[PDB]
């Protein structure tokens, strides 16, 4: 073992572990540790074992082409394939010397094939220079990718399989297909060939999993005889045709869609969602699906996923007189079972022209003893029943709870194109047996299709209950299309052929019909028995709970429709589908619910300790910033709230009287006793009036009660001035509804929090006749102080919505806020004051302002206070400018008249690097022309600097002209404006920005120019905002006034108005008009 030192020194499996095993060195002699023909097959279960490497093997120009000629054998087969084989894997100087006649002669009839096939069953050994060149005969591209993990001791540079551009010729195309044949005689040089083409997945794998170990094992010869090494220095029979089978089938995978979409879209039964379907019909990939059971798989999946219809048919697996009336007496069965309840059971339908012709047998023999009966069962359990043609007719006898003509089941037929619809014939010769008292199917799991057909039919039109199992679910009307059999494949598609729309215009995709009571099949007869006894009380328990609304309901008009909304579903029958107690008050309440219109309505069926206890009940603290935190866990007595008394109320009420502010925890408080919440309510307002907190109506007083506020009860009262607050959640009980609403009402609090559902302000459970039912029902109502209205039956609405885990975090925002809110108050009017565009009107408004503090002592919560701070300002102020928030074109005309239009300002200085620009821009196109024409009708606005270059560059050089004085309250003085050292009419409208018309106003003053259009926006100069302490408040400021003008009656607020009014559009094609006849 001494070459098995130097050649494998592999870390990943060795660190230098055969170190030890190279201290053996000779070992000519070792036999002693096993005899000579084994201890290398010791070793391959011995240090091999220890490896865990790929396998271990010890043991004790025309003659080029001559032998690889006798390798490979090509040919096209049927199906256009070509076959490939290969036992000595090629080298890079084999193709110097061989490479030219694999091309010229061998691949030449390879690209004539549509599938290709490669051996490498008996690929042994060969090089590692050759398998960069089959990848790159069969890789179709030209870009060269290196995807690969192997690595050479002797060369030390890893290896990466490389497409090189050596090939000549055309390359494979991509479009056809390849796979892989191996075996467990393929060398590693094979193994790796099949490996990069898997990864590159542009082929496939078929037969065995190959042994995948090292590509080459180093060989070397020594001693005297019986043992070459095979060191790895460098890291079924039956698939012949197997692949050729799946090539096949591959070579109308192309084809197996097309008839798929053919078979579909035949006509409008499976097609009621066509546009999805032919749309995903071409998404199925031909490369996933590798063989014919996989290919069932995935069209099954795909299919069922477009349509959204999985329970409907779907692609299938492959294939690989005397005796007459004798007869009709033994074909139907009729007994009267006890209680005169009619007992019927079918065997076949037959058929409808059978029964037609044989009808006054049928009905002499079945229906003159059944027409006694009051109720009628039908055990159909026993009944396969075949064709449907004699549904109808069965159908036509119950004539159900309308004597008239009604349609029973739409039916429409993909083959006909027909929908016929399928009237109840009335032209029966029958005594017409009546659906009153009701008729029980029992249907059994063997009903087939056309027994489950009538059940079906029956429950749905309700005129009958099914009592057994559920349905087979199989079903007659579907066509089974042949689709692609060719040899053994056999391939089948079913397909649904009828729609059978119901009454309620909902299509029935079929498979089985749910009943009314899942019992088994054996126990059917005994559970609708039970259900026929069950039955016959029905009527009572509806009068009784209809009575019983009548009599203790806090609400009659709801009662006046409910009685005749409970009376006429009873007298149709719509509760014959309850079949025990639990379903027919569980129905109950859902009427009751859904037309009453309330959800509270429900039936169902069947010393120191007081110390102790108070303050385990109580979390009275005072937090920061002076407000009470008092929690009510649980107060829901009646007249021991009044009996402890001083014990309590120097305990936790004497400790929060000088609160300041106080919060009430309603949040958790399950307590729904509304006996004594008056009597704390009248704790906060004033003692001495008598205050109507709300009315309480009472049916079985049936008059409206008043409560009023108990006029002294203690010594500590609350206060009226100070404010309140109460946090409601969805877990809060009646209670504290009540006392919420009546804070709400009389303006007192500021509820916070979530809305809370259900007011039950109290309820009695009263019992019907009958034990097992109970009725709750709320026997009381309230009524609101300000209107006669009842409360909002939903519960209350929180003033603000918030999570109920944040709500305290909340309530100190808006108590801050509230202490805020007079220093805002104050010095939002001292800026008013300060800056303003008329100083003795800012002074009214800070003035004014400062007695609106009884009105903003109640904000809701933030961005409110602005708004309402906005409509203050605005009301006070006739200007409109007043907000609050929270946190170049040049053209000449016909006629020889020059054009201008221009809607944005930019500063003087930014004004100043393009002012030489604009010279040779805008003036160039207007220095000769005769008149001028300027456009500001969308002008968006800017600062006032730029006015002096507008007035300059238009007017002509010589003495300052222009005069305009502007009162400039932040500079506190008043500036003068002073120009630097043919005719023209003014274009505007609405849209000019209040940086426009200043520009138009000069203009007018000075009579050099007119002005056309409409009246203006009445803007003002550009509003320097400003910041007040609080971080909600801009505050925008309007100032430096236009006052220069001798009447002083400024544009501001009022707008410009033009001397004659065109609209916008119009104005520009008016603004030509006048300039032709002006120089005509």
């Amino acid at each position: 073992a001494k070459i098995l030192l130097d050649n494998y020194c592999f870390p990943e499996n060795l660190m230098g572990m055969q170190e030890a095993i190279e201290q053996a060195t000779k070992s000519p002699e070792i036999l002693a540790i096993t005899d000579p023909q084994t201890l290398a097959h010791v070793l391959t279960a011995g240090v091999q074992n220890s490896l865990n490497d790929p396998r271990l093997i010890i043991s004790y120009l025309e003659e080029l082409i001559e032998g690889l000629h006798n390798s490979l054998r090509h040919e096209v087969l049927e199906g256009n394939v070509g076959y490939l084989r290969v036992d000595d894997i090629p080298g890079q100087e084999v193709m110097n010397k061989l490479g030219s006649f694999l091309v010229v002669n061998v691949w030449e009839k390879l690209m004539g094939t549509s599938a290709l096939v490669l051996d490498l069953r008996h690929c042994t050994r060969g090089h590692v220079s050759g398998i960069p060149y089959v990848i790159s005969y069969l890789h179709p591209g030209n870009t060269v990718l290196h995807v690969d993990t192997v690595y050479d001791r002797p060369s030390n540079t890893t290896t990466e399989i490389w497409t090189l551009p050596e090939v000549l010729g055309d390359r494979y195309s991509a479009d056809k297909d390849v796979v892989v044949l191996t075996s467990s005689h393929t060398g590693g040089v094979a193994e790796d060939i099949a490996y990069i083409l898997k990864q590159m997945r542009r082929a496939i794998v078929v037969g065995e999993r190959t042994v995948g170990g090292a590509l080459d094992l180093q060989k070397l010869r020594i001693g005297q005889s019986d043992f070459f090494l095979t060191v790895p220095v460098s890291r079924a029979e039956q698939a012949l045709e197997k692949a050729l089978a799946i090539l096949k089938l591959r070579r109308a995978l192309p084809g197996v869609i097309q008839r798929l979409q053919e078979v579909l879209q035949e006509y409008y039964t499976l097609v009621d969602r066509v546009p999805a379907l032919l749309h995903h019909l071409a998404s199925m990939d031909l490369s996933s699906v590798v063989s014919e059971e996989d290919l069932v798989t995935k069209l099954n999946a795909g299919l069922q996923a477009v349509s959204e219809d999985p329970r409907l048919l779907v692609q299938v697996v492959k294939s690989k007189e005397a005796a007459r009336r004798a007869l009709v007496d033994a074909v139907f069965q009729v007994s009267v079972l006890p209680g005169n309840v009619g007992y019927l059971r079918f065997d076949s339908f037959a058929d409808a022209s059978v029964l037609g012709v044989l009808a006054p047998y049928i009905v002499h023999q079945v229906w003159e003893p059944l027409q006694d009966t009051e109720h009628l069962i039908m055990d159909l359990r026993q009944n396969p029943g075949g064709p449907s043609t004699a549904v109808p007719l069965l159908l036509s006898y119950f004539q159900g709870p309308d004597p008239g003509p009604v349609r029973l089941f739409t039916t429409y037929d993909r083959r006909t194109n027909v929908t016929q619809e399928h009237y109840s014939h009335t032209e029966l010769l029958g005594q017409r047996y009546s659906t009153q008292g009701g008729v029980y199917l029992l249907i059994s799991h063997r009903t087939a299709t056309a027994a489950e057909e009538l059940a079906f039919l029956m429950q749905s039109l309700g005129w009958a209950t099914l009592v057994g199992e559920i349905t087979a679910g199989s079903l007659l009307h579907t066509h089974t299309v042949p689709l692609l059999e060719t040899t053994e494949g056999g391939l089948s598609l079913t397909v649904p052929v009828l729609t059978f729309i119901d009454n309620h215009g909902e299509c029935w995709l079929g498979g089985g019909v749910v009943p009314d009571a899942i019992v088994l099949a054996e126990e059917a007869l005994d559970r609708a028995q039970e259900v026929l006894e069950f039955h016959r009380s029905l009527g009572e328990l509806v009068e009784g709970t209809g009575h019983l609304l009548e009599a203790h309901y806090a609400r009659p008009e709801v009662v006046g429709q409910t009685g005749a909304l409970l009376r006429a579903k009873l007298a149709q029958g719509a509760y014959r589908t309850a079949v025990d107690l639990e379903s027919l008050a569980s129905q109950l309440t859902a009427d009751l619910q859904e037309m009453s219109g309330d959800h509270r309505l429900l039936v169902f069926h069947s010393p120191e300790e007081l110390s102790y206890l108070i303050e385990a009940l109580f979390k009275t603290e005072v937090l920061p910033g002076r407000l009470g935190y008092l929690r009510f866990d649980a107060m829901a007595e009646l007249e021991t709230v009044k009996a402890i008394g001083p014990q309590l109320v120097q305990l936790v009420w004497q400790k929060l009287i000088d609160t300041a502010a106080l919060v009430v925890d309603l949040r958790y408080n399950p307590g729904s006793y509304s006996t004594a919440v008056p009597l704390l309510c009248s704790y906060f307002f004033e003692a001495e009036p008598r205050q109507h907190l709300y009315s309480v109506f009472d049916r079985a007083t049936s008059r409206v009660m008043e409560v009023w506020t108990v006029p002294q009860v203690a010594g500590q009262r609350y206060g009226p001035q100070k404010d309140l607050y109460i946090l409601v959640s969805h877990t809060s009980g009646s209670a504290a509804e009540a006392f919420a609403h009546t804070m709400q009402d009389l303006q007192r609090a500021t509820i916070i929090g979530e809305p809370t559902a259900g007011g039950a302000l109290s309820v009695g459970i009263y019992q019907v006749g009958s034990s097992p039912l109970y009725a709750s029902m709320p026997t009381q109502m309230a009524l609101s102080a300000s209107t006669g209205e009842a409360w909002d039956l939903a519960g209350v609405e929180p003033d603000i919505t918030v999570p109920m885990s944040v709500a305290l975090s909340t309530a100190r925002d808006i108590v801050a806020l509230r202490a805020k809110v007079p220093t805002v108050l104050q010095t939002a009017g001292k800026l008013v004051a300060d800056n303003y565009a008329s100083p003795e009107m800012g002074a009214k408004i800070a003035v004014k302002l400062s007695r609106l503090q009884s009105r903003y002592a109640r904000v809701t919560s933030e961005a409110s206070l602005a708004e309402m701070l906005e409509a203050d300002l605005q009301l006070l102020s006739g200007d409109p400018h007043l907000k609050t928030a929270h946190i170049f074109h040049t053209n000449v005309l016909e006629g020889n008249i020059g054009y201008l239009r221009f809607d944005m300002f930019g500063d003087r200085e930014l004004l100043t690097q393009v002012s030489e620009l604009l010279v040779e821009h805008v003036w160039k196109k207007i220095i000769h022309t005769d008149a001028l024409i300027i456009d500001m009708r969308f002008n968006i606005g800017g600062p006032t600097s730029s006015i002096s270059a507008l007035c300059s560059y238009f007017f002509d050089e010589g003495p300052p002209i222009l005069l305009d004085k502007i009162y400039n309250r932040p500079n506190d003085s008043v500036s003068e404006l002073w120009t630097h050292t043919k005719s023209i009419i003014i274009l505007t409208s609405s849209l000019t920005a209040g940086a426009a018309e200043e520009f138009t106003y000069i203009m007018k003053r000075l009579g050099r120019a007119l002005v056309i259009g409409e009246v203006t926006s009445g803007g003002s100069q550009p509003p320097q905002t400003y910041h007040v302490d609080d971080t909600n408040l801009y505050i925008t400021i309007p100032t430096a006034r236009s006052v220069g003008a001798a009447d002083g009656s400024s544009w501001e607020g009022v707008g410009v108005v033009p001397d004659v009014a065109v609209p916008a559009e119009g104005a520009l094609a008016r603004a030509q008009e006048m300039l032709q006849h002006t120089l005509l």
